[PDB]
RNA sequence: UAAUUCUAGAGCUAAUACAUGCUUAAAAUCUCGACCCUUUGGAAGAGAUGUAUUUAUUAGAUAAAAAAUCAAUGUCUUCGGAC
Protein backbone atom coordinates (compact mmCIF):
# COMPACT_ATOMS: atom_id res chain seq x y z
CA UNK A 1 0.00 0.00 0.00
CA UNK A 2 1.27 3.39 -0.97
CA UNK A 3 1.25 6.47 1.23
CA UNK A 4 0.80 9.88 -0.35
CA UNK A 5 2.26 12.19 2.29
CA UNK A 6 2.50 15.95 1.98
CA UNK A 7 3.90 18.83 4.00
CA UNK A 8 1.95 22.00 3.40
CA UNK A 9 4.42 24.43 4.94
CA UNK A 10 7.43 23.73 2.80
CA UNK A 11 4.97 22.66 0.15
CA UNK A 12 6.83 19.49 -0.66
CA UNK A 13 5.33 16.03 -0.82
CA UNK A 14 6.58 12.49 -1.14
CA UNK A 15 5.10 9.06 -1.55
CA UNK A 16 5.97 6.09 0.59
CA UNK A 17 5.69 2.33 0.31
CA UNK A 18 5.20 -0.03 3.26
CA UNK A 19 4.74 -3.77 3.18
CA UNK A 20 3.99 -5.44 6.53
CA UNK A 21 0.67 -5.78 8.32
CA UNK A 22 0.91 -4.61 11.88
CA UNK A 23 2.03 -1.06 11.28
CA UNK A 24 -1.02 -0.42 9.13
CA UNK A 25 -3.90 -1.18 11.48
CA UNK A 26 -3.51 2.07 13.41
CA UNK A 27 -5.15 3.55 10.32
CA UNK A 28 -7.98 1.04 10.30
CA UNK A 29 -11.64 1.77 11.06
CA UNK A 30 -11.11 5.53 10.80
CA UNK A 31 -13.15 8.02 8.85
CA UNK A 32 -11.20 10.79 7.20
CA UNK A 33 -10.74 13.99 9.11
CA UNK A 34 -8.86 12.74 12.15
CA UNK A 35 -5.28 12.29 13.24
CA UNK A 36 -2.89 9.49 14.04
CA UNK A 37 0.63 9.24 15.45
CA UNK A 38 3.57 8.07 13.37
CA UNK A 39 5.25 6.33 16.29
CA UNK A 40 2.69 3.58 15.84
CA UNK A 41 4.18 3.00 12.37
CA UNK A 42 7.55 4.66 12.03
CA UNK A 43 10.77 4.97 13.96
CA UNK A 44 11.43 7.71 11.44
CA UNK A 45 8.00 9.08 12.40
CA UNK A 46 8.54 9.77 16.08
CA UNK A 47 6.34 12.60 17.31
CA UNK A 48 4.66 13.15 13.97
CA UNK A 49 1.01 14.13 13.73
CA UNK A 50 -0.97 13.19 10.63
CA UNK A 51 -4.40 13.55 9.09
CA UNK A 52 -6.14 11.44 6.48
CA UNK A 53 -7.77 13.06 3.48
CA UNK A 54 -8.52 10.57 0.70
CA UNK A 55 -7.73 7.35 -1.04
CA UNK A 56 -8.30 4.99 -3.93
CA UNK A 57 -9.04 1.28 -3.78
CA UNK A 58 -7.67 -1.58 -5.86
C1' U B 1 -7.02 1.28 -12.20
C1' A B 2 -6.66 -4.23 -17.55
C1' A B 3 -9.59 -0.51 -18.74
C1' U B 4 -13.90 5.10 -21.18
C1' U B 5 -14.27 12.44 -23.09
C1' C B 6 -12.59 8.30 -15.12
C1' U B 7 -10.39 11.32 -11.70
C1' A B 8 -7.91 12.09 -5.82
C1' G B 9 -4.72 14.70 -2.37
C1' A B 10 -1.27 19.41 -1.67
C1' G B 11 0.15 24.43 -3.54
C1' C B 12 -0.76 29.50 -6.43
C1' U B 13 -3.76 34.34 -9.09
C1' A B 14 -8.02 37.19 -12.24
C1' A B 15 -13.51 38.97 -14.07
C1' U B 16 -19.29 42.04 -17.56
C1' A B 17 -18.17 35.03 -12.84
C1' C B 18 -20.02 35.02 -7.35
C1' A B 19 -21.26 38.24 -2.70
C1' U B 20 -21.90 43.22 -1.02
C1' G B 21 -22.42 48.68 -1.21
C1' C B 22 -22.24 55.29 -1.41
C1' U B 23 -23.30 59.58 -4.29
C1' U B 24 -27.63 64.57 -6.23
C1' A B 25 -31.69 70.29 -8.20
C1' A B 26 -35.26 72.92 -6.12
C1' A B 27 -40.45 72.84 -5.35
C1' A B 28 -45.03 71.43 -3.37
C1' U B 29 -48.43 68.48 -0.20
C1' C B 30 -49.67 65.63 3.94
C1' U B 31 -50.10 64.06 8.61
C1' C B 32 -48.21 64.80 13.90
C1' G B 33 -47.93 68.50 16.81
C1' A B 34 -43.42 72.68 21.36
C1' C B 35 -45.55 76.83 22.32
C1' C B 36 -49.09 81.03 21.97
C1' C B 37 -53.77 83.32 24.13
C1' U B 38 -57.04 83.81 22.37
C1' U B 39 -60.89 84.68 19.11
C1' U B 40 -63.97 82.36 14.45
C1' G B 41 -57.06 81.35 16.39
C1' G B 42 -52.10 80.50 14.41
C1' A B 43 -47.62 77.76 15.03
C1' A B 44 -41.99 76.12 15.86
C1' G B 45 -40.34 71.53 15.02
C1' A B 46 -40.72 66.55 13.25
C1' G B 47 -41.55 62.69 9.78
C1' A B 48 -43.89 60.76 5.04
C1' U B 49 -43.86 60.44 -0.07
C1' G B 50 -39.28 56.72 -7.00
C1' U B 51 -40.49 52.12 -9.10
C1' A B 52 -41.89 46.88 -8.47
C1' U B 53 -44.75 43.00 -5.21
C1' U B 54 -50.11 41.61 -2.56
C1' U B 55 -55.10 43.22 -0.59
C1' A B 56 -59.06 46.89 0.27
C1' U B 57 -61.61 51.43 -0.94
C1' U B 58 -62.67 56.19 -4.15
C1' A B 59 -62.14 59.29 -9.56
C1' G B 60 -62.62 57.39 -14.32
C1' A B 61 -68.89 63.02 -15.94
C1' U B 62 -72.16 63.84 -20.03
C1' A B 63 -79.87 63.57 -23.46
C1' A B 64 -83.54 70.25 -22.17
C1' A B 65 -85.13 74.93 -18.97
C1' A B 66 -86.46 78.24 -13.81
C1' A B 67 -87.39 79.01 -8.67
C1' A B 68 -88.41 78.41 -3.14
C1' U B 69 -84.85 76.64 0.22
C1' C B 70 -80.62 75.08 4.91
C1' A B 71 -76.37 77.51 5.95
C1' A B 72 -71.31 78.44 4.56
C1' U B 73 -68.08 81.21 2.07
C1' G B 74 -64.26 83.58 -3.50
C1' U B 75 -65.32 88.50 -3.92
C1' C B 76 -67.55 95.24 -4.44
C1' U B 77 -68.66 94.21 1.27
C1' U B 78 -74.01 96.31 -0.26
C1' C B 79 -70.51 92.44 6.87
C1' G B 80 -76.90 91.42 3.68
C1' G B 81 -73.46 87.27 3.00
C1' A B 82 -76.93 87.63 -2.27
C1' C B 83 -73.19 86.14 -5.64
Amino acid sequence: MKLNISYPVNGSQKTFEIDDEHRIRVFFDKRIGQEVDGEAVGDEFKGYVFKISGGNDK
